[PDB]
RNA sequence: AGAGGAAGUAGGUCUCCGUAGGUGAACCUGCGGAG
């Protein structure tokens, strides 16, 4: 018997209010946002440390921003992963330009070319301040990535997401 | 004015907060801070 405590931030709290994780794994689950964290732990229903780890990973990746959606698609796909990535890592410049400008290169107006990733390398992704937060295959995650410290890097949005649509392609195809 | 003669050129998204107004709990818009 084994139970997992998790700490969460103040933003979700009342996504988290919304409303099922017992009918989920068989495992039973305590809550508290005042002390912001949430309590996993093994019944002798629940069968498997992959069940808790692949529910902690649920609790903690809805926590890191996305939402029910993609949240529960983690909970059903077992080859699904999330990462967190930081700004502060490898840096091309060591001028403090370094959130706004970056950002407003990946994000963009609209969250056109975020939302155009998306469709494009298939991933789900989402944007808190220093730290992004990739949800895909990890083949999508990686790519995602390159994708990110590329327009970091510099290049304009037109090449990174030409280049980021062939390899899309010839990672899609299985021949 | 004259018909002739002759020649030549054709780039800040998402969330949270603090605001001001709006139709008020909420909620929307604008502004300013954090992930």
């Amino acid at each position: 018997i084994e139970t997992r405590k998790i700490p969460i931030p103040p933003h979700r709290m009342s996504a988290l209010k919304a409303n099922p994780l017992v009918d989920h794994c068989k495992l039973q689950v305590r809550m508290n946002i005042k002390e912001k964290r949430v309590e996993l732990r093994s019944s002798k229903y629940t069968v498997s440390n992959e069940a808790l780890q692949m529910g902690a990973d649920f609790v903690s990746a809805f926590a890191m921003g996305f939402d029910i959606d993609d949240a529960i698609a983690l909970l059903r796909l077992d080859s699904l992963y999330i990462q967190s990535f930081d700004i502060k890592d490898v840096r091309q410049t060591l001028g403090p330009d370094a959130l706004s400008r970056a950002i407003g290169r990946i994000a963009g107006k609209d969250g056109k070319t975020k939302f155009a990733i998306e469709n494009a390398t298939k991933t789900r992704i989402v944007l808190a301040g220093s730290k992004v937060h990739i949800l895909g295959a990890f083949e999508n995650i990686g790519m995602a990535r390159e994708s990110i410290v590329s327009l970091v890097l510099g290049a304009q949005p037109g090449k990174v997401y030409n280049n980021l649509r062939i390899i899309a392609s010839r990672m899609k195809e299985r021949w």
